[PDB]
């Protein structure tokens, strides 16, 4: 059994994560940041995890703290659920084409904690994805991946090969991480 | 069962496509353009499709119309044979080394219809592959991929990482698409 | 005793500042601009001040006037609480690493009123930090530091050595100013 | 059964290779060049081969001859163990993240003998990895891959996408080749 | 009491670390890599730690694994000895002039795990410091700092402002980290 | 007791220095070069030294010889007063903001004799600070610092980060050296 429940309570936020690595994409994410919900829902589903995320934070300031605390907690949940990491595929990668965008992620689940994030166009450093609720600043993409990798204690390399639309660029990256994780997480019948 | 028979009759050409996604590489291609036959035969075989292509067109003008009409028909056949696309791997990619050439393709079979074609050296914009029959102008490579993606309604990203020989560059690309499709087409035991 | 209460009432805003230089980080900031609240709370806490800030302004226009009026009032409070500035360390500086960001501030509390703000990446000239309330335009960072220095009548040099995330860049700067002030404010046992 | 025993005796060196393609990572490598031992041990293990390498050569001159003769012999063993190459996956690739380094390899086991090695930073042309024994000059990395590909008669493309540490860069490449081989070597249930 | 004993046993190495944050510079380091011993001895002494390091590793390959495993273990010891980190100075920085070299380090002991290493001249990417024993490749400097920061879970920013001699550049950096840690580790009489 | 009296009599000048490291800023400087007097008075006061400087030299030629002989003598006095340098902070640095100018100095009192002087704008190579008496050529700034460091036998790194006014640039540097010395000179309760 590869499950983890993480409860993270800070001054900024209140997080509950329930994670099953061997799931069927049963995902419910509620952080108060709907685009982030969309991204983590995509992450959970495409990784074929079962994932519940319940988060309430200081979104009056902005999404940052909640986003970061959630990523930390999710990272911790991933590492805990992984356990000894014996007999797994360990390495995984995936390409995600999304209209004009092509993104890629590669992981080593038993490698030293590390994150390299490259290729993301410069305008995503100051782009806001905004709806009727709390907005999402795409500059946080790197932060999410770094927080995930550091707390799951994995090597995570995320690349944007090319792209234009910030929604496409961001979603393709989350999905790339997701499917890279899904491959690496699988039992390896020869290891 | 994931089969399709497409009959496409235009002023320019006459096309019959029989496609089985779950084949064993039983391929017979006859378009009147032998290098194109070679490319679609490679595509069918490396995708592990069963594929019959019968095409007669206005090759007195040049191969373009026949090539395009065939790609459209084949795309339509791929989309039809795919059906609802439920329970499939959906995403697929493949690297094809061919001597000095390295090509890559990535697909999303349930993504919006889109094609990105990059990295092909500039001389392929005006290169002709010529034998004893109707020649093949490599500038058409992009056209084929665009027609396939638009009519199969899939996201197809084809890259040449590097290469020199136009035959190698072209064949590696068709083979990359082929094996990307083969991976994406597979039943996914977790979806 | 090094305390000051400043009441500043303009057409744009209504400000009350209570400041104790020799505090324990007892801080409550409410300006109607939650990210600014976060920044001044960080400033008060890391400076080891006791600080209460109550501000209501024309946030329907934007945060600018409130932010500026608050910084002016806080500057005035700092200068008043400083008094004759006898027997204090006078000079102070601090480095603040915050993930990828490194910020620095240096102060001369008995120097001529002056502010130099350098190194902040160009995208912060047009970046918005936005939550569920009144947003914060990072272009105002310099304005805050200039208003503080001019009204406290101190020399304040704020540098960003490098950074990417606008939240990190901004917070590291406020914290750098805070800890620079804390050092400079201390009694000097040899002066 | 896909096994090979190669004995290679030249003026420069004395090599014994025992290879099983369908192994469990039972690896013992002893060439007199300990970093090279480390690399071939990583290669054997990550390829899921069973591999024994016993080599004694003119390491008083330097590691080159031994390294090259070993790579030639290992290549020959790989080609011999492959046999007719019927019913195998044929193509294989793998990404290896190693801290700051990302490496990639792609193979065609039934392609013409060819090696392309790109992306390795310029300082590896003159870098030495040195311990208490015979050192390893990283300039030899390309030589190893070229010798392997030429003697196994396979198409091998090795890329460094980025990296800094010569140990990371080198090991990630050997591991990339290893896992590319492992994928390509697998029986293909549809071919 | 702020002490930690860490025993780390991997396939590559065997490490014992005894650390006292509140020491008097009683330091004994023995890793089999004498320049590394010199660096960690400088680190322990200038941080005013009491530190014993006993390490035996695969130095026949090179110093890398031993160096890295030691840095990981030392990082873990630092984090464990830090405990809840309550009432400490938290932030610390130091400049180290060493002949022509000026180095700097800044830390946040309660910040998120992060390392930024900048300014080191390009020739240190391929420089070897060699004596009568196992040599030290200066490219590993960054690796050490990254491993320390990641495992101590601290924010560590190391800069070389300028320098020429690789021994000076390296030692000044270790000493900068040391004295930055010493400052940050101190009890803060106001926190 | 950390005091020194140096009498230096050359053909060019006649110098008497009385120095107390553990002073209260009781400073009297008279060299016949009033801006230099101002600089050494700032140096003595901000270092919290007790310092008397009496110098008469060949100011008819220019200030150079007197300035240099004074710096040599003062350096010698600093080194002599330092003694064995046991139990002192050893390292010290300070930032000095002065209107538009930011200067910095870092010292190692037990390091090898060395001086690095950087960042001073090019116009100070030929700037004269002139009053009603003997003028001061700012090109001499570097000379002063080099003479101080060489004769005190200390490592002294002086940087101008930025600035415009030659008076500000010069004074900020002397003050930076002063406060760097003051920090480094202090007893270290842990060494
Ligand atoms: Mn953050
Ligand atoms: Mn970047
Ligand atoms: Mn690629
Ligand atoms: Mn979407
Ligand atoms: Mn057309
Ligand atoms: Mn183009
Ligand atoms: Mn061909
Ligand atoms: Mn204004
Ligand atoms: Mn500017
Ligand atoms: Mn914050
Ligand atoms: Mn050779
Ligand atoms: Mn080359
Ligand atoms: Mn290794
Ligand atoms: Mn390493
Ligand atoms: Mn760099
Ligand atoms: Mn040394
Ligand atoms: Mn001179
Ligand atoms: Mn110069
Ligand atoms: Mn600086
Ligand atoms: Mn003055």
């Amino acid at each position: 059994s590869r499950r983890a429940r993480i409860e993270r309570r800070t001054r900024e936020s209140d997080i509950v994560i329930e994670l099953d690595l061997d799931g069927t994409g049963q995902v419910a994410v509620d952080t108060g940041v709907p685009f982030y919900d969309h991204m983590l829902t995509a992450l959970g589903s495409h990784a074929s995890f079962d994932l519940t995320v319940r988060a309430t934070g200081d979104v009056e300031i902005e999404a940052h703290h909640t986003i970061e605390d959630t990523a930390i907690a999710l990272g911790t949940a991933l590492g805990q659920a992984l356990g000894d990491k014996r007999g797994i595929r360990r390495f995984g990668d995936a390409f995600i084409p999304m209209d004009e965008t092509l993104a890629h992620a590669a992981v080593d689940l038993s490698g030293r904690p590390y994150c390299v994030h490259t290729g993301e166009p410069d305008h995503l450093q100051h782009t806001t994805i905004a709806g009727s609720s709390v907005p999402y600043h795409t500059v946080i993409n790197r932060h999410v991946f770094e927080s995930l990798a550091a707390n799951a204690r994995i090597a995570l390399h995320v690349r944007v090969l090319y792209g234009r639309d910030p929604h496409h660029i961001t979603e393709a990256q989350y999905k790339a991480v997701a499917r890279a994780l899904r491959q690496a997480v699988e039992p390896d019948p020869r290891v």
